[PDB]
């Protein structure tokens, strides 16, 4: 019904934004901006580890959808550099999908901490991970940008994984106003 599926209606000059996080292996991470999806199963475009949406905060359109398995291989140093490489006055949108922290190493935590997050450094073993972020313009401190959920047997949804966490919200389009 309302933008991005929301309970309660987005106030009017803003864009509205839904992140999820992966729950377990077959509950897939999503990321929903101004009602489509950027990053998700219905796109095909969803992996495990971390899944970042690049929004052109000006115009409103999406420049890049990656993700970067931290599992496997090394794409914590390309990951970094995809970070670091984003134009000013961006929005980006993060998630993890079942892992975003065996291979997260320093260079991609410091990236993602220069953002503004706050639990990028607490990221545990399949601990699910959802994060908004601002470049070259600061975000209400009111909006929720950031949550997660660490593994712990008796809260676990799943066995072996964290439920899966989200984060919705209306991001104001007369920052840079």
């Amino acid at each position: 019904r309302q933008k991005c599926d929301h309970w309660s209606p987005c106030p009017p000059d803003t864009y509205a934004y839904r992140l999820l996080s992966g729950g377990g292996r077959d509950k897939y991470a999503k990321i929903c901006f101004e009602d489509e999806v950027l990053i998700g199963e219905k796109t095909g475009n969803v992996a495990r580890g971390i899944n970042i949406a690049v929004v052109n905060y000006e115009t409103g359109k999406v420049i890049a959808t990656k993700y970067f398995d931290m599992y496997e291989g090394d794409n914590s140093g390309p990951m970094a550099k995809f970070i670091q490489s984003t134009p000013s006055k961006s929005l980006l949108f993060m998630v993890t999908h079942d892992d975003g922290s065996s291979k997260l190493k320093a260079q991609a935590k410091d990236a993602i901490e220069a953002l503004g997050s706050k639990e990028i450094k607490n990221m545990k073993f399949r601990s699910s991970w959802v994060f908004v972020a601002a470049k070259g313009f600061e975000l209400p401190s009111e909006i929720e940008r950031e949550k997660i959920n660490h593994s712990d047997q008796s809260r676990n949804r799943y066995a072996g994984w964290p439920a899966e966490i989200q984060i919705e919200g209306c991001i104001p389009k007369g920052l840079r106003d």
